[PDB]
């Protein structure tokens, strides 16, 4: 439902050189070449610094992805607005999204959200250029979640990675609630400042 | 024409989170996300360092696409190779693309190339993000150029931006030519370099 619904909103147009999400101009980049990038920043700025760039980067991808799902809200529960960041994530080819448990209450400030990721891309491609790492590596991707649910709740919504592939696991999994749920709290919303 | 052949080479995989052009998988991105690292690279590494990075990253891109060129060659010209390039960075959504002028033979070795650029995203973004630009600035398109035809011909090509919509044209124009043919070329080849 939701994904064939967010999926009419995605626009090709070739006279314009131009790909359209709602609002937001959109490219398609190859992760390859996304991920040589990866490499060189961690390479030259280190690893915790390149981590913060990526995970900025999809907060303002999860925070424009926010703006289309509010502009189609009437009509939706709160759960059907938040499910369309899963929905637009997948299309966009960054990751499977599956959510499993997902309480959401937006007028009293509610929010827990557990999901699971599969093929991500990112912790698919962090691996091919410095092989597993000791902690989960889906920047990218925990930004764009935060950025969105943020975005939706109007308050600071925090996400991570209970487990990931980077890691060596069959899959990632996340874990989202607000800040004051989370016990390195000012920590985690730290690294979405530049 | 090459845009309708170059599509049947896009599957989407909506139900399974996924993208792949060619045999490379691919991520929609939101241009302003790109553009928020963009700001962020120059802001603390330099307006020519960020540059190198980007330009690397339109490289790696432009190699990639041309391996997939490689692939459908049955019986077509050179000419006809090289504009699958064009038409490919068109489909990405990155700008719209006319060729000008272009001379070509792989065999030979000879090359010479004069594009129009019309819509540049990267252009756009970066006028966007810092404002009008006192040098060219679609970095990563340009690395593309370069490393696309560059494994084209099995020879260096490098291009340069000659107009450029950052910078206040009505849009960006474009020359690649022989490495060495170029006054500071050995110069502009430091710049795909980590
Ligand atoms: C907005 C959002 C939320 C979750 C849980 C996953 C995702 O890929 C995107
Ligand atoms: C490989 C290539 C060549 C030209 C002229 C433009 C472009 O966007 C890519
Ligand atoms: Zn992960
Ligand atoms: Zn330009």
């Amino acid at each position: 439902d939701g994904l064939s619904n967010l999926a009419r909103r995605l626009r090709f147009a070739m006279k314009e050189g131009s790909i359209w999400l709602g609002e937001q101009r959109m490219i398609l980049l190859h992760t390859a070449a996304l991920g040589a990038l990866r490499k060189e920043l961690v390479d030259t700025l280190g690893m915790e610094r390149a981590r913060g760039l990526f995970m900025r980067m999809g907060f303002h991808s999860g925070v424009r992805d926010a703006e289309l799902a509010k502009t189609m809200r009437s009509g939706h529960s709160d759960f059907g607005m938040l499910e369309m960041g899963p929905c637009l994530h997948t299309i966009e080819g960054v990751v499977r999204v599956t959510p499993l448990t997902v309480d959401i209450n937006i007028a009293a400030g509610v929010y827990h959200g557990e999901f699971l990721w599969e093929d991500s891309f990112e912790g698919d491609v962090h691996r091919q250029m410095f092989g597993v790492a000791q902690a989960p590596v889906c920047w990218m991707q925990i930004g764009y979640a935060t950025g969105y649910t943020s975005a939706l709740m109007g308050k600071t919504i925090l996400y991570r990675e209970l487990e990931c592939v980077g890691c060596g696991h069959p899959h990632c999994r996340i874990l989202g609630k607000p800040l004051e749920q989370w016990e390195d709290g000012e920590a985690e919303l730290a690294l979405y400042q530049p």
